[PDB]
């Protein structure tokens, strides 16, 4: 049922976008055809956690009628859902390029498709982002909440690109960060700290993945101030950090077939949860062998890093991590429940889709 | 004068953005420094015609206290920087898409020794996001914010649509299929003036000509006073001519004057020169073009250039330029009737465009 509606609104949105292109942007059938495939490939095939969370929060805050309100709020919630899913699609298109990934959701990355050049793919990503603004303006033209909705969406979007900068520069000595001078990947790994890890993940993931679906659900249902926002943000940040930790762990240990995408973290010398957690507790010997093997495409070097992780009991650390998180989450959810029972339930439901995801 | 204050608002915007990053986004001094340099390198060193136009339109319209003049002109500077940052964003990504080497006498952003191509794509995105951040900050309390951001975003989308038209213009559109690789076009049957005019209207005309005019009008609280049909006609015309000029210069202007290395021939681009040549060429000439276009090879590039010079493209260009100046004049007069001050600012814009040696 939630999926049923969400996919009707996908049709509505696509229809509005591609037709507008044909009618007002002189677009030929072939390019409308290209863009329809692009849109389907890039936006569809995920679990839609972000999109569906907007619907669920809206519905939960509805009680605060001929049903006309319900029709309206839930349809606005579906559109906001797609705004975040299209924002996500944009990020993944560009991120697969930045990360030199090969596949995504069991398909080749968009930029890796035979008839998609890297240059078009960059622009297709840009198109994805612009469609978020185009759909909002079409559907929310007459809504009092439009300006606030767009202000917040835009803030989070900026936040996410700021986090991406943290991610993409995390393997380079920041003191030597300088446009005019080339610099290799870090050799001492001095900045692969848990502190620098939490900052990357808070900004690149937590805001758009957890805070924004919640905020949008609250905006469309006109209930944003009914909620302790300090507690709501604590929750989003924590759940968002945990989600990315899971993403990192899965990159290394989850078989590609379940994962859908091949893991690039070790080869990209990424500042992952695994690397920072290993380096903090490792012996000098272990640090040496890590440094000898990280950040190379070589297959046995990557298999050494995996053994080192297993030998250092990182799966054990993860279990302990997960348990600390779940306890914090539970405590914050009850704090929410006191004056926002409906919302706390939608947050519980979001947690259900996150906690111990086999994904 | 307009230049001095425009640069004063730049420092104000820069200080707001970088300070916000340190205070609210947990940014370290090292990355702030990288971002300051990025912002300077990508946003400064051009002519600022887009930005300066907003100020000039704003000033031309403040009749049709003195704190209002200070506020309207400050608002016009911020809008100017919005379009300049939007442009910076475009040029960062465009240089990557186009495989360009220099821009404004320096390496393109993504060619800087300490800029990875991956970071460059993202820096481009930061550039776009800064347009929104600056508007939200300076115009928070301004009744025109929603309308401003709506038109801004629409022009932004229009431009990315034109970029698609540009980047897919050398591929047979009948065989556009994500699942199947295709080489560049070999018959060039889609290199038409028609197809050319569409690329150019969308990729350049809207953000380069219409957006600065619109923004100047918005901050002047004077948008409904002008004929928008006529204003758009001018913008599209002025915008097409500007791009034609950009195309010609790519091929015939010494890099030193331009600041950049021409990639149009190499990238098999649907340039004004290409479509204009192909439309008038003999079959023998078309053949020579076909064997020489879209290749990095030095001598093939210089074959294409000679083919252009021999086909009197420079006469075609003079004639087109004349026809444009003719259509432009008439539209400005029509605009001058009900909107005298706006027409003047449009005429000043045309002055910065007509026969530019840029
Ligand atoms: C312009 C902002 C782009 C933000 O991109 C992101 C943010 C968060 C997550 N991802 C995709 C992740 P994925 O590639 O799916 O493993 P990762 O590259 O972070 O591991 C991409
Ligand atoms: C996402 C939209 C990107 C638009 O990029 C553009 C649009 C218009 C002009 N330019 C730069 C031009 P330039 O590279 O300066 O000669 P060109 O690449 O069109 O020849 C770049
Ligand atoms: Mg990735
Ligand atoms: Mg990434
Ligand atoms: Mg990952
Ligand atoms: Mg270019
Ligand atoms: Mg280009
Ligand atoms: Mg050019």
């Amino acid at each position: 049922m939630p999926m049923q509606m969400f996919m009707q609104v996908y049709d509505e949105i696509q229809m509005f976008l591609l037709e507008e292109l044909e009618l007002k942007f002189d677009m030929d059938p072939n390019r409308v055809r290209y863009l329809r495939k692009m849109m389907d490939t890039t936006c569809l095939g995920g679990k839609y956690n972000r999109g569906l969370t907007v619907i669920d929060v809206a519905e939960s805050l509805l009680s605060l009628d001929d049903g006309a309100r319900r029709k309206r709020v839930l349809h606005d919630a579906c559109v906001c859902g797609w705004m975040i899913e299209f924002l996500q699609a944009h990020y993944l298109v560009e991120d697969d390029i930045m990360d030199n990934s090969v596949t995504r959701r069991g398909k080749p990355c968009w930029y890796r498709h035979p008839d998609v050049t890297v240059q078009c793919a960059i622009n297709d990503g840009l198109l994805l982002k612009s469609w978020t603004h185009m759909m909002a303006m079409h559907f929310f033209a007459d809504r009092p909440f439009l300006q606030d909705l767009l202000c917040r969406f835009n803030r989070v979007d900026y936040t996410t690109a700021v986090g991406q900068l943290y991610d993409v520069t995390s393997m380079f000595d920041s003191n030597k960060l300088d446009p005019d001078v080339s610099q290799p990947t870090t050799t001492d790994f001095a900045e692969f700290t848990l502190s620098n890890y939490k900052r990357i993940v808070k900004y690149k993931t937590a805001y758009y993945t957890y805070l924004l679906p919640l905020v949008m659900g609250l905006i469309v249902s006109e209930a944003l101030p009914t909620v302790d926002m300090g507690v709501t943000e604590e929750l989003a940040m924590l759940m968002g950090e945990y989600f990315q930790v899971q993403d990192d762990v899965m990159d290394c240990f989850t078989p590609p077939e379940r994962l859908g995408k091949v893991g690039t973290d070790i080869q990209d010398a990424k500042c992952s949860w695994l690397a920072v957690t290993f380096l903090a507790k490792a012996s000098s010997a272990q640090v040496a062998e890590f440094k000898a093997n990280y950040g190379s495409g070589d297959s046995e070097k990557v298999a050494t890093v995996r053994r080192l992780y297993e030998e250092a009991d990182l799966q054990g650390d993860y279990v302990a991590y997960e348990a600390a998180v779940a306890e914090q989450v539970k405590e914050l959810i009850e704090k929410l429940r006191l004056c926002s029972p409906g919302f706390a339930a939608s947050v519980e439901t979001l947690w259900g889709k996150t906690y111990k995801r086999q994904k």
